């Protein structure tokens, strides 16, 4: 699970998961995951 380049292609896939999860802190959904 370990790879020359994943430290990299994740920082692509936290940045975007930052968004998903500031979407539902508006309240979509509130302290209820």
């Amino acid at each position: 699970r370990r790879c020359l380049f994943l430290p990299l292609f994740s920082f692509l896939i936290v940045a975007g998961a930052t968004t998903l999860f500031c979407l539902l802190h508006f309240g979509v959904i509130g302290p209820q995951r």
